[PDB]
């Protein structure tokens, strides 16, 4: 039906079958990332070409490679061996993730250590954490993964509670040995428990939560067709879902009177990083990029109804691929509902006696993930004003570490002895902008104070002023809290009834970016978290900010090199990149569970509508 | 009862008799203000004493008078003769504003004016707003409106789509005259109509919109205890009501276990005011200060049930003077309900194998204002987690002019020679904190980025610093959104689990301050507005921004005086004033009736409990 169609079991079986059939899927061979290819640049794009990419990794130890399959012809469209000490390593697989604690266990020098702390290594859990690049030269072409150690007193106890510090160790998870063990020294092993479900630490629950109904008698205004194709008041979307990005939005667009106007082509976070600040060696090399390295959607929790999504919601159960090939369901894995949103409008006008209030709504489309610790809610949010908006929640549990006596400039206390380093979450929502079709434009506009005088004698005059973003070189911006700085994407050649460019403006949280010394291994793989936005021109395999092998590569890849190329974007196909985090200094609030904290941005019209365009919704 | 009762119809009619039986309150005399004072620092004290203080304007031209009476004891505490053109005139009279209009009707200046516009004087409507002060001396001393026109074709007409530009009188209210009409030429006034209720504008409404049921089957979680006191989710506070602040919140408490821990012994919106950017001498002089000259309570709109608030909904009628000391009842003037807040805390842990997920919910307080063409919602937000937070909602019909044929930088156009003038909503949240009782300090927290190099080697550490404001000398602060600059209050001698000062830190939005050039007259009477965060020691005759008489009072009073003197706030009774607000340059999509904007800010604990307050919460 509908080339944006969510993937089916069938064409992931077909995936398995081509690349078997093919002789690229052997015994040896592993998914390690699977998802269909959005259809090709072409108005009226018919002979449809359902492709999907595969990144195929090899337990034996030989080369992985990049496969492209058309699952229409059944057909291997291309196959590439890559030279990932080259262009990087491929995402971690979930399976490799038991093999760092399951190898140290038989390790002397991990039981050495295990034993000066007096640790029994069968309560001894290990986070398998992305190793990235640093001083290692033997680690260049070889897949490790680090290592770090908490106590798990019992099967349901929170390992998080007992960090053991002064203790890391690098592993190579397909030669399966342990490279290095790292003790810089014994650290108290935090003593008390963070079990949140403890009646001793919960203490008698509350008894004076009434409920809150929430429903909607008729059903929701909202209609989903062709699977994922939605309809909601003037909106028009589909939600996609891929196992790296996690929910993503294809087609959004708004049917003004007679006309379907697109805004946004595609809207997704194509990258999240989380550095962290602690200078210790234990810690120093730790940046998860969860959706590069981890691949967030893979993660994505079940919702379970009047927990997770209350409401009258409608479910999307998006259909990934295993480590083999076969389809695996993620069972209510997006959520789908609309929710009151207050007052829309209100005036009450002495003059014509007229009193005039309307409600709000919001379409809300959304799905939560888990890696490791951390635990992150994805949602993005239509308005019937036409503003489109982004909001990430992170929870979890901290990451722990022991708090060192005598303090710490980077690393806080949330109980005795046990420490939270700090670090950051850092977005990058990549918007293949579509404002009134492809010819689009960025604009910086910043507000102008002028000085009092000739022409402004009172002094209180105040102005803005727009600079156009014309080239990929001088598009790569900062934010300016103090002066009001957004950005502003609009179609020179569609104009509104006031002869003016349609437009959509861009309002970011203006949160500090990415920290860490320009020159840092961070700074250099992350680059696209020390700006705010980019703009870049369109290309099929411009997908990341970071590139598509971001496990253990070297630096520089993605924005940094595409913004390289210095096109013009003035009036061209663009794509809009913007960087938003949270940096997190935790507090003993958060601790044993963090409450949800939030950051995000949102889109709202410029100048798009001849007018407002909720004046058609009736009073209720 | 409790001494942070609303005032009732009775007290105030007591106000009345006291006033009357004093000589006070001849025929000749109107109430421009009238509100219930606080208690005085002096924890009970020696029983209640209800105070009450009354600024009183005379029609005949005699000098006003400030007047502070007991109404438990039938006593005038104090009367004081006022000299309005030192101190500030009283503010404006809801009876003044009509009388604007009326007189310039029979103005030949005025009548030359419009018929030189070809206008019906019938169908030309006044907006009487606030003069402030600029050079026109013979004001000084005097109650002036100044007026700007505006076309209503017929009974139901928005008379905002016909601005009358070119044209501004201004209006001595007492003696009744017309002391100036200034014509600088002829603008075609807008054609188009702005009837957001004419179905040949709005066209045929949706249809689409299925309802959204909202209820509780058991009746709200909070409770109302002597009329305005509530107790919700550890939460304790009173709801108060000012006829010049608004809503007032007294008393927030949280229940930490066996203790009731202050955090804010009141919180409200101290002033706001509204300045324009359009540099023509007929608007240049336009500013408003919505809570000091109006008195934004006064004009509270009677909330309906179902679109103004929607679900288990808790209201409280606040009563104020009429203009000669008769109680008015402002009838559902204020909303008090809990909403669902999405997801508090959620953990998926691979190790324990425990899936946890727990909902928010916030309680809310809220009241809606109309003054002249602007609608503003002014929320207060308590959350599970111990979050605090508020929201103003800016919306209404946009203030218009002509739009300049030539384009212009301060002036948007909405429909066809129909212009917006940009300008400004600036609030200032005056929280007279309290964490954990009053001995509080406030520091300044900025995010500190580190240079890659000795003990930093990865050059990955970053790290934060706090700056103590000792002398409200050093307590005038800027944003710097860059750093992540934030501003924690706590209490130097009430430390937590962990040894640390308790504390609660405030997170700013950091949108721009005053644009206004610093040597206006607007800089000078808004000087409050020109920085993001004051510090003043407490003091019972500080309590707004801009000082008592805000109506045509130059610069001299308010915070920029206060802070001369230069107190101890480290570790003393302390007041946090901030500053936060839109700048808007109006858009298409804002007419002909505009969507809600919002700005606000809110504080989060810091270390103030000594875990998470939330782990008491159950499942459902
Ligand atoms: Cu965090
Ligand atoms: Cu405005």
């Amino acid at each position: 039906a509908s080339p944006f169609r969510l993937a089916s079991a069938g064409e992931i079986s077909e995936v398995q079958g081509i690349l078997r059939t093919a002789g690229l899927l052997g015994p040896e061979k592993r998914i390690a990332y699977l998802g269909v290819l959005d259809p090709a640049r072409g108005a009226g794009s018919e002979a449809e070409d359902r492709r999907f990419r595969v990144f195929i990794h090899d337990v034996s130890g030989a080369r992985p490679q990049e496969v492209t399959v058309s699952v229409t012809n059944g057909t291997v469209i291309s196959a590439v061996e890559l030279d990932t000490a080259a262009t990087g390593e491929l995402p971690v697989l979930e399976e490799e993730f038991e093999v760092v604690e399951q190898l140290l266990a038989t390790d002397e020098r991990w039981l050495k250590a295990l034993a000066a702390r007096n640790l029994d290594v069968s309560k001894v859990r290990v986070a398998p954490l992305s190793a990235g690049v640093f001083e290692y030269a033997e680690e260049r072409g070889r897949r490790i993964l680090r290592g770090l150690a908490f106590v798990q007193d019992f099967p349901e106890d929170s390992a998080w509670a007992h960090p053991v510090d002064g203790l890391v160790a690098y592993v190579d998870v397909v030669s399966k040995e342990v490279t290095r063990v790292i003790d810089t020294g014994v650290f108290p092993v935090p003593a008390e428990h963070g079990n949140y479900t403890d009646p001793e630490l919960t203490g008698p629950l509350r008894t004076t939560q009434k409920p809150i109904s929430i429903t909607q008698p008729e059903g929701p205004s909202f209609t989903v067709t062709g699977g994922n194709h939605i309809e909601w008041e003037k909106w028009s979307l589909d939600v996609g879902f891929d196992v790296r990005e996690g929910v993503v939005l294809h087609n959004i667009a708004f049917r003004d009177g007679d006309r379907l106007r697109p805004i946004i082509n595609r809207a997704s976070i194509a990258e999240m990083v989380v550095p962290y600040g602690d200078p210790s060696p234990i810690r120093s090399w730790q940046n998860y990029f969860d959706t590069g390295e981890y691949l967030v959607g893979q993660y994505a929790n079940s919702l379970e109804l009047g927990c997770d999504c209350l409401g009258d919601i409608t479910y999307l159960s998006p259909v990934i691929s295993d480590a083999f090939g076969n389809p695996r369901e993620i069972r209510n894995g997006i959520c789908m509902h609309e929710e009151d949103w207050g007052i829309l409008a209100k005036h009450s006008d002495l003059w014509s006696g007229i009193n005039y209030t309307r409600r709000n709504r919001r379409m809300v489309i959304s799905f939560f993930t888990t890696i490791g610790n951390y635990d992150y809610g994805f949602y993005w949010y239509l308005y019937l004003d036409g503003t489109i908006e982004f909001e990430a929640k992170a929870t979890g549990v901290v990451f722990t570490s022991a708090f060192p006596e005598g303090g710490s400039d980077n690393i806080s206390q949330l109980a005795p002895g046990l420490g939270a380093p700090f670090h950051q979450h850092i977005f990058s929502a990549r918007l293949d902008m579509a404002i009134d079709g492809f010819t689009n434009r960025v604009e910086e506009e910043d507000v102008v104070r002028q000085t009092m005088g000739p022409g402004n004698e009172r002094g209180n005059a105040f102005s803005r002023k727009r600079t156009v973003l014309t080239r990929e070189s001088e598009a790569v911006r900062e934010a300016d809290a103090r002066t009001g700085r957004t950005w502003i994407i609009s179609n020179p050649e569609s104009k509104n009834r006031l002869n003016e460019p349609v437009g959509y403006k861009l309002h970011a949280h203006n949160q500090p970016t990415l920290l860490a010394d320009p020159g840092s291994s961070i700074a250099r793989r992350a680059a696209f978290a020390t700006k705010d936005l980019w703009v870049t021109r369109y290309a099929d395999d411009e997908r990341y900010p970071t590139g598509d092998f971001v496990n253990q590569h070297s630096g520089g890849a993605g924005l940094p090199s595409y913004i390289a190329q210095d096109r013009d974007i003035d009036g061209q196909d663009i794509v809009v990149w913007h960087t938003f985090g949270l940096t997190h200094f935790p507090r003993v609030e958060d601790w044993p569970i963090m409450p949800v904290d939030t950051v995000g941005f949102k889109l709202r019209p410029e100048g798009f509508f001849d007018r407002s365009p909720v004046l058609d919704v009736p009073a209720n």
